[PDB]
């Protein structure tokens, strides 16, 4: 299961002290705290819910002048039917050659009598990604232009309607990997930093793809620098996993040798897939450390 990760792989931090200190000192916590409150709401596939969240998304993304398109589509789900399903692609520069893509899905389980709130899963995570537009607004500028530039990528349908399958789970990732295929769309991410089950305490990451065991690599050394900066309030182990195969939305990616790095703690949080998920298992001594890590790599990667 475990194994070392070698220093072929060790990628230090590499911002000028400087520019480390003054970027690590950027926050929006009460940003954070209200959008995860926008988002922290029952937000099953088809549900006016469903739809409030991804405007908020949208219209928070716009607002920071970013190009937002929405891949509208139809697909059967168990139980369910027929499902309108709505990704959302919000991207800096939308005429870049090259993306780094942070990602994470927004739609709730449905659980039937239950209303499950989803918050480490994954209201928390595309909460993180807002907030890091916004807190980062000034010093992402430069990517509207870019050849390489920053997309974040709101997955939907990541649930199962009825039984975690192959065919029941990933709906909008299964699509959008297969038009992106198509289209010839996929060459063009660096890779896809998918974000899920975050918010809840004790975290602890693995590398599980050797391609981007590098690039794991500098996260953990974000967050080695932050710990000797006195700048967090560990997560990161230098330590892969391999035949872990966590399914999630990366997976019609990962197929289409789209280099993965998923920042999904193992083990999964205790409450996973409860109705504990909730508003009270959010740590936010955690969540603020995290965010800010993942701010940091984004810099790190993008300059
Ligand atoms: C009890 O903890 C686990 C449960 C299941 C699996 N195996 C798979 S294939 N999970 C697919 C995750 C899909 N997903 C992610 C977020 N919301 C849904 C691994 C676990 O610990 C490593
Ligand atoms: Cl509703
Ligand atoms: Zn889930």
């Amino acid at each position: 299961e475990l194994v070392d990760i070698p220093k072929i792989s060790y990628n230090p931090s590499e911002l000028s002290e400087p520019r480390f200190l003054e970027y690590s000192n950027l926050s929006d916590k009460l940003h954070l705290r209200e959008a995860i409150d926008k988002i922290l709401i029952p937000r099953v596939v088809g549900t006016t819910n469903h739809s409030i969240v991804r405007e908020y998304i949208v219209q928070s993304l716009r607002d920071l002048d970013w190009d937002v398109e929405v891949n509208s589509f139809h697909d059967h789900a168990p139980i369910k039917g027929k499902l309108h399903f709505h990704n959302i692609i919000a991207t800096l520069n939308p005429n870049a050659e090259r993306y780094l893509v942070l990602s994470a899905h927004y739609d709730s389980k449905y659980m039937p009598g239950v209303e499950f709130l989803g918050a480490t899963d994954s209201a928390v995570p595309a909460a993180m990604l807002l907030n890091l537009a916004q807190v980062l607004q000034e010093q992402l500028k430069p990517l509207k232009k870019s050849k390489l530039s920053l997309m974040l990528l709101f997955f939907d349908g990541e649930e199962a309607f009825e039984e975690w399958g192959p065919k029941d789970s990933i709906y909008g990732a299964r699509h959008l990997a297969k038009k992106w295929h198509h289209e010839g769309k996929l060459d063009r991410i660096d890779m896809l930093v998918l974000l899920d089950l975050l918010g809840a305490p004790d975290p602890a990451f693995y590398s599980f793809f050797e391609n981007t065991e590098s690039w794991y690599m500098r996260i953990q050394s974000v967050e080695t620098r932050l710990a000797k900066l006195q700048l967090l309030e560990r997560y990161f182990q230098s330590q892969a996993m391999r035949s872990s195969f966590i399914e999630d939305d990366h997976i019609p990616f990962l197929r289409r040798n789209v280099p993965i790095l998923h920042l999904i703690p193992v083990p999964f949080p205790s409450v996973w897939h409860t109705p504990d998920d909730n508003a009270s298992v959010i740590d936010y001594a955690t969540t603020d450390n995290l965010a800010l890590i993942i701010r940091l790599f984004a810099l790190e990667y993008l300059l």
